[PDB]
């Protein structure tokens, strides 16, 4: 069946709403989890290790690589879950706001995957199914939205980078699977901020009309819970997903398909 | 834990290449499996029941509903895996060949889902995550191909029917998730026949050049194995996929994404 | 530039809301237009010929082929614009309602293209850019919707048949381009009926709430006008579109992309 | 001609390139007034009413384009972001600065240029019921990934999504500005030439002849596109005939993305 | 489809000669990739994608052809053995070494060349359902004897029979390689010119005008052929349209052999 | 290339296995095709005209001449493809069976060529390469066979008549090329009947042993397909064959040469 026995996993943004549930779900499937986030310390349920880690910092990633190299000699699963959102009027958005969103959401994947590539190649030799890189995109990487230009653009970049790396790592014989995950509206502080900033921009009349509109756009009729992201990430990280690479893995309550 | 504890599952085309692996995988996750196919009897490893079942027959589906109703009182998971393929020159394809492919690949889902809907509504009350309907489409439902007009058209119909039923069942409050599965080239008798018929048509120079070309179109660089379909179907049927409806679930080695 | 000089065009459903505007637009670009519909006679502005034509009838299509063969010796452009819609509850929809929608929307393209294929091959020799087959799909062929299972399934079939025929006709050297057109909500009797039947079904509270909801789902903020379909069809039929085949040509005010 | 650009003031970037020259010819043939821009200090661009030296990465360069359009016409009806670059690289040997260089030319060009020309595009939006038209050059590479094209493909997917967001935002704010992405397949230009050669040097393809034949066969139509085959599509998107077309992926790829 | 050589990698020997130049033009016009070879260190062969210096009697020369085809394309779809010589002699004054010289160019060329290119032709056999195509230049002289042409006629009959044997053998071994012989009549080239002049010097003919008229009258069509009239036949044999043609005598002789 | 631009072509036995493929191939090379056979009507793809035509009837040939004269003023290509076979014991074959085979296979060419000669002379003026007469002989016109005395004798007569007419038309300055075509075993109803009658005669043990024996006599190792006759006939009819007259054009998979 679907398990992560003898899987050494790195999860970024691990102290966030989705991140904490990914760590719990992956531990429950018997993974060894290195959890990382911006805080100098955190109590992340299911983590075997916590590291302070700015995903924009090559030095931060080298510290993750050093701990994994010393303690395990490989990385089997890399979950790029760290990200930010802004809600802005395009004409009032300086180029530096696009660049800040790009640095956290996309450069994180480029720097992190380059630094951990030797360790992922070892993951590729440890399991016939391959090492697994899971990149957090969004339904915002599939469908546009007014006032989300910077966020949506970065999440479409994440999606396409996933396809290119899946194809490249397979062509070079590294046995590393790369997939993008596309959550719908998930009940976390990030969705909260986006909704509030939508109201202050005057995109929505009130926070109640905004919430009801967003809920109704999902065919399933509600926001997702962070725990509903866990199974999908466990599946992609497992040998059960040995024929899954370059894929858009959608967990959006039907949002993108209507 | 991605599991199918207390899940009553119906799997059609269960004696086929993928079907046998679906039954094994679902039993291994603790499902009760009603396996069905065209043969009057079959030894399907992991099946609790086997029924002779032509998926084009309303009477055949009523016999499946009667056994499930009598023995369990619900259906938690319905896997529409039965399907056929033809390879033909469009101009030499009579309308009756399109209709034959449509009857097995699409009408099966319409008739079967209508007949089992009362039992799926009971599945919807038995699990918070919902009853799960899994429709076998294809990468051929996403991307066209010369000489596969009848097959590809039917698999695109399967894909869109999945989106419509997911949205409709959610709007009516039935708590039934509906998803389409899109396998790439999977090593089964069906792929074998398609490749041989492609050679006889003169679409491919030889069966060796056809095989190498098809393998190279997959970024992962090979055909899939039937067992590689099992985990994905178990995930979609489980409560772990409670936020997954109307979705294209792709298991294609990256075929569709390059 | 974009023109249809010396283009012999067949347009089905030519007496409908979009059809009449397609005939006007194509005449204005200097096409010779054979207009066809169900009525025994019609005054279709811009038509050089009108034929009574049931697109579900092989005999009806042979009569179109005979007139084109006798008067011009080729067909340069074939616009499959004839189509119907129903709005229904899936569980109350007999298989015969799916079949009726399939026969008009899909079998029309299969029968018509097979019957006109010799004449389209002559179109393929008359213009370097190729003969052009334009199939009317829908945003309903791209995105699912509650209560539109029969319609959406048929329009996804139209879309995929277009991809397969584009690829097949190119592989066989016929120089015939095939593309699908995907209108959003266009202000015609068909959209009118769908909205009214949605009210009678109880899918929408009132015809005013339905209209406002459908308008708001389009980023552009309104229904399309039938005339807004004309330029796109003229483009696809012209030599300006010589590198366009197998394509989804979307005219939906942004509907599918948010 | 019934699809036309009468009284359309058009800005076309990368106008001296393979596709750009054909866009200018096609748009002039549909009666547009064309401001052509590229990196060269001077160029003879057939159909251009004006040529400006213009680095699309420069806010100051864009302000000079805005000043000429403002002074001579008082509006911009059509903005074609056609300037772009490609690189072909091994991901693990690609410094972050190479991703940033590709992003700056292919994406920041659209952000800076559209911000600077927004007042003039708003005037375009008042001049035609159909709206001002912004046409962003993405790629089939913005729809489908490819080994060794990580930096290029990522930038072209960003272009595609930015197009959808701006189409939706400009409509929500009532500016009457249509925004669409164009997705060419393999078009016979120096850019496709360089990509194929660099693919050989990287050892992605055995020879330049096997690479060319493989790329041609991936297109159902069975050949590369010619630059002229991009012209009609861009004319259509810029015209009032496309008044119901915004946020759209406009594909001119010989069927590449659909098989 | 029709008769075409799309994605056909073709080797043509004696490509700088009268017939050879027309074969290269005709095969390029049908969209073949043509590797042209002849004795000159360089030549301007219209329609050739590559020219190689190549003595068809040299195993090393053939290995250089195989290396270029292997490196650039990975297969050979069509091999046209067009290189040949003629002599006109009195049998009793013809040393064994003159027979051997004609045999080496006209026959050993086909044996050495086909053996060296066989791995590449097997790949041609996998690339097309119709098969790789080997086209051997025989002659009406390989069908009908003639006074004073003993060395030439003997070599051209050997070419004809080798073609039948290789067609049958390659089919029995499952290689999917078609082999056919081509039998031109009198074609207006330097070779026909020399044969006629040497016939006069030998005292076979009174004058070059009486020789020409006699040879023309032997052809029912009433004239010599033009080199361009060989092109279509070779294109046909090299194409998938000839998928049921192997071991065959393909005659282009104005009726010479049939009266 | 090799093409039939502005070529007016008459093809007899055009509704048969090879004949239908000849018409398709010749239309694909841009010929104007007058297709003829014994049925009062037929749908022959690529035919510009169909005529009911018994090739043994001078009156039937005059009707072909009248249509060509009225509509085009010339014939550029004449394909004598109509023929029959019998399989018999010589000693049980009455003289009238030899005469019936001679009338269809040989007298057809004599009558047809005499009646169309004025129109063929005009074709000789219309193209430098000449009018082209293509006579269907057989490998049976080159090599004898037990039980095929009547058929083989007629096909050798066809072959020699071709040589004589090629030489005579050139001597008289008409610019009309005449060639014989020699198919091997081609997969058509005619080969089917010959094989079955070979079994009934007791020439072969079974229809499977007969088929395998006949296939093995062809060096290429199989029967030909009717489509494999097309390119050869197009070549002979084209200006590319301007130096080809009196010739045996063999399409026999090597049958005659081992
Ligand atoms: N919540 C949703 O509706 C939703 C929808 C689509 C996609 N996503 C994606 O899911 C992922 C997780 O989002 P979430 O809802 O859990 O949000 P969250 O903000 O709750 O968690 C994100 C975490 O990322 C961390 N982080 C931010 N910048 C960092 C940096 N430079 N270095 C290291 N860590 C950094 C934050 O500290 C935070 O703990 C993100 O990539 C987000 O874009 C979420
Ligand atoms: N194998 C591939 O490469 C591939 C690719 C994409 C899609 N698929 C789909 O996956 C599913 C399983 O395919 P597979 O590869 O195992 O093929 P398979 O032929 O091995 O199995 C299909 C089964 O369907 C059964 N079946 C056919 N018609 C039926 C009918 N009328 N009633 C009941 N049963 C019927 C057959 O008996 C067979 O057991 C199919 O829907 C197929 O189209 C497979
Ligand atoms: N109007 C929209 O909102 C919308 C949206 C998506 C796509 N479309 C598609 O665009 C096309 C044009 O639709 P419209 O809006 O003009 O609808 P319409 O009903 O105004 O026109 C459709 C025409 O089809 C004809 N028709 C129906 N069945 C026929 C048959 N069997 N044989 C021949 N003619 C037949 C009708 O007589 C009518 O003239 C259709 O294919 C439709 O599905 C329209
Ligand atoms: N040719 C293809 O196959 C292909 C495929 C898909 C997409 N595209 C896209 O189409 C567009 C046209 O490309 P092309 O094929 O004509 O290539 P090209 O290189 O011939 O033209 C691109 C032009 O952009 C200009 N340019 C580059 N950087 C610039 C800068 N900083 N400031 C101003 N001008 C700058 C160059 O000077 C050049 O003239 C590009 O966006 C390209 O990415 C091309
Ligand atoms: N011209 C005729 O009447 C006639 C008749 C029947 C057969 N053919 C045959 O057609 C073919 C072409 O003849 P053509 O008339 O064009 O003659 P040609 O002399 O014009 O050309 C023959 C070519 O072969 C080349 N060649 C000779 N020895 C060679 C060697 N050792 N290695 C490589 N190249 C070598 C010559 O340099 C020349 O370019 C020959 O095989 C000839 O025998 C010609
Ligand atoms: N098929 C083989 O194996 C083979 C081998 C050698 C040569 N051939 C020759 O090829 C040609 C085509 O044969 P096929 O295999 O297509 O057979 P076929 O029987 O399918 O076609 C022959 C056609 O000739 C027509 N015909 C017969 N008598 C006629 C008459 N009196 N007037 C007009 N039409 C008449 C028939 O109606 C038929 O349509 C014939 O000349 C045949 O002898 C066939």
């Amino acid at each position: 069946t679907i398990a992560l026995n003898n899987v050494v996993a790195v999860v970024t943004g691990a102290a966030g709403g989705i991140g904490r549930e990914l760590v719990k779900a992956m531990k429950a499937a018997n993974a060894i989890v290195i959890a990382t986030d911006m805080a100098p310390s955190a109590d992340v349920e299911g983590a075997d290790h916590y590291l302070q880690h700015d995903v924009t910092s090559e030095a931060g990633w080298k510290a993750v690589a050093a701990l994994a190299q010393e303690k395990y000699g490989r990385v089997d699963a890399l979950v790029h879950n760290a990200g930010i959102s802004i809600v802005t009027k395009f004409e009032d958005t300086p180029l530096s706001d696009f660049h800040r969103v790009n640095t956290v959401n996309v450069d994180s994947i480029i720097i992190g995957t380059q630094v951990l590539l030797p360790l992922l190649k070892e993951g590729g030799k440890a399991r016939a199914g391959g090492a697994s890189v899971v990149n957090f995109s969004s339904v915002g990487g599939l469908r546009g939205a007014a006032f989300l230009a910077a966020y949506c653009t970065s999440k479409a970049a994440v999606k396409m980078l996933s396809k290119c790396l899946g194809a490249e790592f397979a062509a070079l014989g590294y046995n590393i699977r790369v997939n993008s995950v596309h959550p719908g509206g998930i009940d976390t502080p990030m969705l909260g901020s986006i909704m509030d900033k939508a109201v202050e921009l005057g995109a929505a009349p009130s926070r109640e009309v905004a919430q009801a509109a967003m809920e109704m756009r999902h065919p399933i009729g509600r926001m997702g819970r962070p725990a509903e992201m866990g199974g999908g990430v466990v599946y992609l990280c497992s040998d059960a997903a040995s024929f899954v690479t370059c894929t858009e893995f959608v967990m959006d309550g039907g949002f993108s398909q209507v």
